[PDB]
């Protein structure tokens, strides 16, 4: 019964801007990408809309799967890291609901790739992961014979 740390991430992009937000680590201003911990009964991109909704306030769906990263923190944790892609047609309002989160801000690929505040070297490799332009559909990680209910319409 070995068991990794999941977790799902959102790469949120409007008018060439990435959403990012910041928070205090011990003693330290850090970026990350919208993300969190994968809880129970939950699908991931559920997970993923949650997570999102709560570090951002922002509302709204995954689009599109684009990778997972397997990897070991250097506090030894070992994390399975589902990244997501959502698209929106315009930057909107942000308000965090989670008090781990300083506050939200938008901001260039450059300002992410060329940055020294970030949680960990993800951040920066989420970007240059969806700059590659390749995205995949989200029934490639789905549930499957899910239980509880899920969206509507």
């Amino acid at each position: 019964m070995f068991k990794p740390h999941v977790t799902v991430a959102c790469v949120v992009h409007a008018e060439g801007k990435f959403l990012v937000v910041e928070e205090t680590i011990n003693g330290k201003a850090l970026w990350n990408q919208p993300a969190g911990h994968l809880e129970a009964d939950e699908t991931l991109v559920e997970a993923a809309a949650r997570e999102l909704w709560e570090e951002t306030g922002i509302s709204a769906q995954p689009q599109h799967f684009i990778r997972m990263h397997q990897w070991i923190a250097p506090d030894k944790t070992p994390f399975l890291r589902f990244l997501f892609a959502i698209e929106l047609e315009q930057i909107c309002p942000t308000q965090p609901h989670d008090s781990d989160i300083d506050c939200c801000r938008w901001v260039s690929a450059e300002e992410i790739l060329q940055a020294s505040n970030l949680r960990s070297p993800l951040v920066a490799e989420s970007i240059r992961c969806y700059q590659s332009g390749q995205r995949y559909p989200l029934e490639m990680i789905g549930d499957f014979n899910w239980p509880f209910t899920k969206g509507v319409i």
